[PDB]
């Protein structure tokens, strides 16, 4: 139920714990008034220290002029603040805007387009996004919905994804969470707590070209569809041999226990786990903060169910890029198809209570 | 507040305490044998017990057989039995098959088409439901997947909706939860506790006309999108207007706390609470049980949020279609729209190990 501290060097949200709950939603800009869209940046910001403290935005949800709209919708009175996080993220479209186009980052790169991919083109992109996650969903649609208010003429909704249960874990101390497919899902990742690993695989540094960006992070959203009729199906020994860890503990093949290490030659060559690792990958580590999501029927009489994969990492080029390209022969492929795709640049973080989202780019 | 015991005289799920999570699920079924049919209730029945109880189905998820698929597909191992509740219901296209035409209640009415109804056919009916309730979500869609995998090739799930109302572990018990148009909801309900009220207006006894129904109730679901951003742009005055009662405190007009019985005529003529009232509705007083819901954006940007209405009474025509017939004049209607309705007979309890969903009715 506490708060998560707003201010920073760093954004919230990536590194902290992961909480139960995503509500994320991109959004494209309809103003080409540069000041117009800083005020806005500005307006946001204090609505986010409120939001994240627990509290209503502006002057509050009652009590006001009878005659006006309430300030803030109302539906978070009581709440606690539920360890909500509010994460901004401007995306590669931005920056053909309020002439920023020679300051976008070499980091943010373009996907390329991989096998297999069913990009819906509607559910991609953005100008921007806010990642609202927090332990109680009601606490994270009353974020999005307060910054989509105060957003109103400036900002549009251009898709947005709820998750109704975390498949990540920046915690390695605490059970790690299972996804759809019945397996646990984040046991090696990085933890909030490894701020040297933090700081080589996650976080942009000055020297890494983008002095505005310095403390950021980059941001690969997913959506990935899971074939779970497909997947109920496979027997046993099938569903461990495509990713390399036993089902019921999550060891890796062969080990007793979760958090032992991998030896990846008693992999299958195209288990994801061998796959994905660093040590296949020349290095390249991510911090994986996904979620799951259903969403209604197929209406093909199955349920919808599928994984809101996010990446954070400190170069898209470096990190998600080469391990993707890299599961072109996962065994995984076989269950699941990516239907949707956007890339962002995390800004720093607020330092302090004069400071706002975007202030070192504008 | 671990488990919910699944066996009792009454299904779990109605009266028993509010989970902060749902996860309902409607069924179509395409078996035409009733032997077929009764064994999946047994299945059913057998897996729910498992369910509910924080175990896996079957033989479990892990450690049979390397070669077969396991039986649970394990995305809730770890977790706890989150206070799971399983409620299943009977739709009146079931009363189609079988040779089940007779027994179809008359309590089970069709419901009549209402002023502004825009319902999405997709979205509405269904031969059976279950309602899964937990306070963890994956727990409920974990029974519901699979419930939905056991009866695979017997049943498709025709729609699926998730909700969520308090979260119990950061918000007291007693406070009432606000809705996404940001008023408390549940002020002035039937609560699990007054068992008298249960029996009057909830519970079907076996006096009303079908006796294999003693000890269920009927269920009204209703897909309630709301009209948020206009709903929004609208004033503190205009709200509370609506509605007949304050949005801080809850308060009915002219009163000081939310608790305080209502001066129905100090409310707007049109105003819900005044139109939805007992009073207004010849004592018509139903069990509200819904969850909001919030499912994404639209094509044009706006919120797909609303109230996934579920109502509970002794009779569809003596509960849910007078109250709601009387909110033609609603000033709510502005903000909202029905978009998916199902009614469902909600059968007795299971009484014990040895019984199972649906006994009362297949014999
Ligand atoms: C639905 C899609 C996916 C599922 C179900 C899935 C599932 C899993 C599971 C069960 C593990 C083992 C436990 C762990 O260490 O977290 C794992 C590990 C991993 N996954 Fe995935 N994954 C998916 C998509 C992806 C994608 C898209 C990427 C990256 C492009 C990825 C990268 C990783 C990495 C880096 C590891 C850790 C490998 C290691 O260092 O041991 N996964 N995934
Ligand atoms: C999105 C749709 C709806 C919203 C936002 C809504 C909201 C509310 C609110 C804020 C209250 C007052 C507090 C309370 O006592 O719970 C209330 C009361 C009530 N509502 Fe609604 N409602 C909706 C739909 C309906 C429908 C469809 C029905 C029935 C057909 C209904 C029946 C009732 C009843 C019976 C009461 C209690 C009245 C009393 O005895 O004081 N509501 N509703």
């Amino acid at each position: 139920g506490s708060a998560v501290p707003f201010h920073g060097a760093h954004q919230a949200g990536i590194a902290t714990p992961v909480q139960d709950r995503l509500h994320f939603a991109a959004f494209d800009v309809t103003t080409e008034d540069r000041a117009a869209f800083v005020a806005l940046l500005k307006e946001w910001t204090a609505a986010a220290r409120r939001l994240t403290a627990g509290h209503a935005v502006g002057e509050g949800a009652y009590g006001g002029l009878p005659e006006a709209p309430p300030d803030d919708t109302g539906e978070a009175l009581g709440l606690k603040p539920s360890r909500l996080t509010l994460t901004i993220g401007f995306g590669p479209s931005l920056f053909t805007r309020f002439g920023l186009a020679d300051l976008r980052p070499e980091a943010l790169a373009d996907l390329p387009k991989f096998p297999g991919d069913n990009l819906d083109r509607a559910r991609s992109g953005g100008d921007l996004c806010v990642q609202a996650c927090a332990d109680d969903p009601q606490v994270a649609v009353h974020a999005i919905r307060n910054l989509a208010r105060i957003g109103f003429g400036k900002v549009v909704v251009r898709w947005s994804q709820l998750g109704f249960g975390k498949t990540s874990s920046t915690t390695p101390d605490k059970q790690t969470p299972r996804n759809l497919l019945g397996f646990k899902d984040g046991t090696r990742n990085i933890a909030g707590t490894e701020k040297d690993r933090l700081d080589r695989f996650v976080w942009a540094a000055e020297k890494d070209g983008t002095p505005w960006m310095t403390g950021g992070s980059y941001l690969v959203a997913r959506r990935i569809r899971m074939h779970i009729e497909t997947w109920d199906r496979a027997s046993l020994q099938e569903q461990e041999d495509v990713f390399g860890r036993d089902k019921g503990e999550g060891a890796p093949v062969g080990k007793a226990k979760e958090r032992d290490e991998p030896f990846l030659k008693a992999m299958k060559p195209d288990a994801h786990v061998r796959l994905a690792h660093p040590d296949s990958n020349g290095g390249a580590t991510l911090l994986r903060r996904g979620y799951s999501f259903t969403d209604g029927t197929d209406g093909l009489g199955r349920l919808d169910a599928g994984l809101f994969f996010l990446a954070y990492q400190r170069d898209i080029r470096t990190g998600f890029v080469p391990v993707q390209r890299n599961l072109a022969t996962d065994a995984l492929n076989e269950f699941i198809q990516h239907v949707g795709s956007a890339v962002f640049a995390v800004p720093p973080g607020v330092r302090d209570a004069d400071d706002w989202w975007g202030s070192t780019l504008f």
